[PDB]
């Protein structure tokens, strides 16, 4: 029996520097309690919809570091191994991804990145813990996970896959760049690569806005006013007035247009200083010496960005990065961030956390495929940074898109926010929360499986716009384009007909 194989499995595990905490049979329909999950992760449970054997481990990665590692080995197994990854500066195992991919038949692992919780404080004075976050946590879970898969199933595994977004997107690219043989297929969303500069750019928003109530700051109401004017200026460039900017690279908005006139209600317009703030927010971050560090925030992400990036407080992840790693001073004042700090951080680049190597020929040579996607109203990580990486790879590898298409495809997703949510057709199946069925035509993960196992490369990636979230009726779908193409509404038929659009 499958249960009996699982209850007998702890005795079969004997791996150096791996301590088995427990092995449990978890039937489908179980609502797992996760009492030990770090409180800052904000998840104490996970529904597991299909039978798995659950293995939980503590794996020492050095004499002063360890990861927590979970492996969920499904009863209904397809012969495919998969690793998940992390979010933010967190060690949070993404149990929602473990449920998702195990439920699709993958032998699945996820590790906590080498520490517990969403704070960067565990990096403080602990280079081995930081090294786990940069590269060694994900890789260790792949090595151990593959071992466990082969121990548990007579058939072993035929192919190996990666699924992650945000920090998880970065970790997918760290795999491509440093461990070209870890995965046959890598699915990496909205990647936090160019990571050091991402922290600097996150930190620089405070220097532009200033604190809540200052001259230079905009309230959430004013960011809503600003959003509506951005749509007036840009929504229709793609040919459809649908509240979505299909490719914001064509949107260069001019916000002096909504500077207050005499006799205008001050709550519906900007002062000159506020307009200057907005112009700078849609400008790139350049460093000492006048070199580019991070591209502009793409227009369209204003409502959620007002709460997270433009809220008049220093962004927390970057403050943590500068206090605990760059300067090792927990009292470092993040309100006084300057580009001189960004130079110090970029030169430090610990364990090449930048994850910005543009020569990925070793991955190509090993036979790997990578599919990356990025939402074009992303409020946390600008979609333009993925576009910059693409240019850099083409330039460095000295090949055009037709050649890159053989092993590296990048889809730009209209109306998607950071990793999930947004105003438009974000339902591409990168996570349970974006799921529109399991079939490759509707699901990015299964599309990678098809590319790897049948040699069928995805031309576009379909997403759903839901009436009221995943599981509700699909209102419309759209076939998102493969960069450098963009989507343009041509008709015939209304913009809700996916056939009325063309990638151009
Ligand atoms: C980090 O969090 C994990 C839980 O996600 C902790 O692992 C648990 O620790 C206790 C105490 O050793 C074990 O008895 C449990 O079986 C563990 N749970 C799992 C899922 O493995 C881990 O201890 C924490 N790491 C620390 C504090 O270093
Ligand atoms: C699982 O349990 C938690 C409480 O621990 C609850 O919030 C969640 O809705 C449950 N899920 C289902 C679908 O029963
Ligand atoms: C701990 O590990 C470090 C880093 O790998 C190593 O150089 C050092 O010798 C070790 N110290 C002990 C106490 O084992
Ligand atoms: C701004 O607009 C969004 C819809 O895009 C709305 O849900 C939100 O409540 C508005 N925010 C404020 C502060 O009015
Ligand atoms: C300006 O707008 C607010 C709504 O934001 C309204 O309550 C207030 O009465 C208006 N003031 C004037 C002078 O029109
Ligand atoms: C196209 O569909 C949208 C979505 O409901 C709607 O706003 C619009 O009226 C439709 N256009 C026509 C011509 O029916
Ligand atoms: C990190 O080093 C590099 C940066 C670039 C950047 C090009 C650009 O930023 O416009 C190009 C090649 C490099 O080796
Ligand atoms: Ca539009």
């Amino acid at each position: 029996t499958f249960q009996g194989k699982c209850t007998g499995f702890a005795d079969k595990i004997n791996l150096p520097n791996v301590r088995v905490n427990f092995v449990n049979y978890v039937p489908g329909g179980t609502n797992l309690s996760l009492p030990d999950n770090p409180t800052s992760c904000g998840t104490t449970s996970q529904v597991v919809s299909e039978d798995v054997c659950r293995i939980a481990m503590a794996v020492a990665t050095s004499n002063s570091s360890e990861i927590t590692l979970e492996a969920w080995l499904p009863q209904n197994y397809t012969g495919r191994f998969l690793s998940t990854g992390n979010g933010g500066l967190s060690g949070c195992i993404q149990y929602y991804d473990l449920a998702y991919t195990s439920g699709l038949g993958f032998a699945t692992v996820g590790a906590n990145s080498g520490h517990n919780g969403t704070s960067g404080e565990p990096f403080y004075h602990h280079p081995e813990v930081l090294e786990d976050f940069v590269h060694r946590s994900v890789h260790t879970g792949v090595v151990v996970g593959k071992q466990l898969t082969k121990l548990f199933y007579e058939e072993g595994f035929k192919k190996s896959y990666y699924l992650g977004c945000s920090t998880g997107g970065r970790q997918g690219f760290k795999s491509v760049q440093k461990y070209p043989n870890d995965f046959d297929g890598v699915v990496a969303g909205a990647p936090a690569f160019n990571m050091i500069n991402l922290m600097s750019w996150s930190a620089h928003f405070y220097s532009i806005t200033g604190p809540v109530g200052s001259d230079t700051y905009l309230s959430p109401d004013l960011w809503n006013i600003t959003h509506k004017e951005i749509l007036r200026q840009c929504d229709g460039i793609d040919g459809a007035e649908d509240g979505i900017i299909e490719d914001p690279s064509l949107c260069s908005p001019v916000l002096e247009a909504i500077i207050c006139k005499p006799g205008q209600n001050t709550t519906e317009c900007l002062t000159g200083k506020q307009a200057h703030t907005v112009r700078e927010i849609f400008s790139p971050l350049y460093g000492v010496n006048g070199t580019l560090l991070y591209p502009r925030m793409q227009p369209g992400s204003e409502v959620m960005a007002s709460s997270i990036m433009y809220n008049g407080q220093p962004f927390q992840y970057s403050a943590d990065w500068y206090r605990y790693v760059v300067y090792e001073n927990p009292n470092w004042d993040a309100t006084k961030f300057s580009v001189r700090d960004a130079a110090v951080a970029l030169k430090q680049n610990p364990f090449n956390l930048q994850t910005w190597d543009a020569d990925i020929s070793s991955f190509r040579k090993a036979g790997g495929k990578v599919l990356t996607y990025h939402g074009l109203m992303d409020q946390l990580i600008s979609s333009e940074n993925s576009k910059l990486y693409y240019a850099r790879v083409a330039e460095t590898m000295n090949v055009p898109p037709e050649e890159l298409d053989e092993f590296y495809r990048f889809f730009q997703i209209s109306g998607m926010a950071h990793c999930s949510g947004g105003d438009g057709a974000y339902g591409i199946g990168n996570q349970l929360v974006t799921y529109n069925d399991a079939n490759p035509e509707n699901n990015v993960l299964m599309a990678m499986v098809q590319w790897v196992e049948k040699g069928i490369a995805p031309e576009t990636i379909r997403g759903a716009k839901f009436t009221n979230g995943t599981g509700s009726a699909v209102e419309y779908t759209r076939k998102h384009c493969r960069y450098p193409r963009r989507n343009v509404y041509k008709g015939p038929g209304n913009y809700t007909d996916e056939n009325a659009w063309q990638c151009v």
